[PDB]
């Protein structure tokens, strides 16, 4: 019934060039079995979307990595939002929704846009930059920790902790095990900054604590919800912005459309999230025997979703391998779908829009002038280095 494949979606060969293997996974059937890790997989849009929108059957409380929390100990206390099912998930979800709300975006937009314009101006003075370290990393590092209300000391732990979190969703391979081995200094830093005394008033972190009054969360839950934003809100945006810059360098015709209408900035970032999804894969666990696309999956089985594959599925998208900044992108799963759909997507979009708007208004060309290096992660997709020359407009 279910085809068995030996493709390892957590191998460097797969990270290097996942597209061909993803077509193989999509075309083999709606549900495959991956013998390498003894998990089910779904690579088509329809099944990925269906799994995401059935949290009762495909739960998150048993972890969204390979590890099954009913069988193995989590490497850190479970997330109160990501690794929770309704109804436990509902109230921490509503709090983060209100912290990361439209009204909060109105308060940070001017500073985020000023910082993005200032960065592009700074980068234009140097001409030849690394679009990862000097842009995709430097810009969110200059707005997000300040938006959280973090102190200055110790921010070098932020990206390492994030890379650890997303590597840890993988199998016990060298990427995951190495990350955990070096994790103690990053965990200590992050956990300490999650305490209310260490969070600046007016920031995202202090606002989470300020919601402990309402009956939605208690004070003992607030540090873990701060930890959620420090886990999921930095490295994802770095890879998203890097993907957008990468796309604009590979598709100069799309950079030229963006220059002619900077108001396409928000959709050009959204298309980059569909085209080069920063988070390529993660898991659900079945809570019972379920039929999916004509196949029966037993209870307590891990199901690997290929989000980047669903976003390139020609059963859903026309010309899926083309970066199109006027594409109707609604429905892509780059931010998830359903009750867990990225609660910080307004922050991601704001960061990405104002950066691409700054590029649209100030940059004439983006040419790759050096070797492009990929950054390897069990679930994140992004570049290690992207040497580009920026031609000022
Ligand atoms: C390009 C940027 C981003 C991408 C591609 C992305 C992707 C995702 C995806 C796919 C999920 C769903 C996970 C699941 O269903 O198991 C998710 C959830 C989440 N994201 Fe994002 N994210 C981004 C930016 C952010 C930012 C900026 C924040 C916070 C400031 C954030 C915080 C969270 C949190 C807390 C969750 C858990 C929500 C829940 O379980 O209900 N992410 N993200
Ligand atoms: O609550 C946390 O700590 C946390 C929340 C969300 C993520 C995540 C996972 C997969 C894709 C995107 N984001 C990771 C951690
Ligand atoms: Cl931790």
């Amino acid at each position: 019934t279910i085809p068995h494949l030996a493709i390892d979606p957590f191998s460097l060969d797969f990270f290097d060039d996942p597209y061909p293997d993803q077509q193989t996974l999509r075309d083999a059937g709606p549900v495959v079995y991956l013998d390498k890790w003894n998990v089910y997989g779904v690579a088509r849009y329809a099944e990925v979307h269906a799994v995401l929108n059935d949290p009762t059957t495909f739960c998150s409380s048993r972890g969204v990595g390979l590890s099954d929390f009913k069988k193995e100990k989590p490497w850190r206390p479970p997330s109160l939002i990501l690794e929770a099912d309704p109804p436990a998930h509902t109230r921490p979800r509503a709090v983060l929704s209100k912290v990361l709300s439209p009204a909060t975006m109105k308060t940070i937009r001017d500073g985020f846009a000023a910082a993005a314009d200032a960065k592009v101006d700074e980068l234009l003075q140097r001409g030849c930059i690394d679009a990862i370290a000097d842009l995709a990393e430097a810009y969110p590092l200059s707005v997000f920790p300040d938006a959280m209300g973090l102190k200055q000391e110790g921010r070098e732990h932020l990206l390492p902790y994030a890379g650890l979190v997303f590597n840890a969703f993988g199998p016990p391979n060298e990427l995951r095990q190495t990350a955990i081995e070096r994790s103690a200094p990053h965990q200590a830093y992050v956990n300490e900054q999650c305490q209310r005394p260490n969070l600046a008033p007016g920031g995202f972190g202090a606002c989470i604590h300020a919601f402990t009054d309402t009956g939605e969360i208690t004070p003992d839950e607030a540090p873990l919800l701060v930890r959620s934003l420090l886990s999921a809100g930095l490295d994802t945006t770095v890879n998203g912005i890097g993907a957008a810059v990468y796309c604009l360098a590979r598709f100069p015709g799309e950079l030229q459309r963006l220059r002619s209408d900077p108001t396409l900035a928000r959709n050009a970032f959204e298309e980059a999230v569909r085209f080069e999804s920063p988070v390529q894969t993660f898991f659900r666990t079945t809570t019972r025997e379920v039929e999916l696309g004509g196949a029966v999956i037993g209870e307590g089985e891990k199901v690997l979703m290929f989000l980047g594959s669903a976003n390139r599925d020609p059963r859903r998208w026309s010309d899926p391998d083309l970066y199109d900044i006027t594409r109707k992108t609604s429905g892509h799963v780059g931010f998830g779908s359903g009750v867990h759909m990225c609660v910080g997507q307004l922050v991601a979009r704001l960061e990405g829009e104002v950066m691409l708007s700054a590029l649209a208004r100030k940059v004439a060309a983006i040419d790759i002038d050096g070797p492009v290096k990929r950054r390897f992660n069990n679930t994140l997709r992004g570049l290690e280095s992207l040497p580009v020359k920026l031609t000022p407009a």
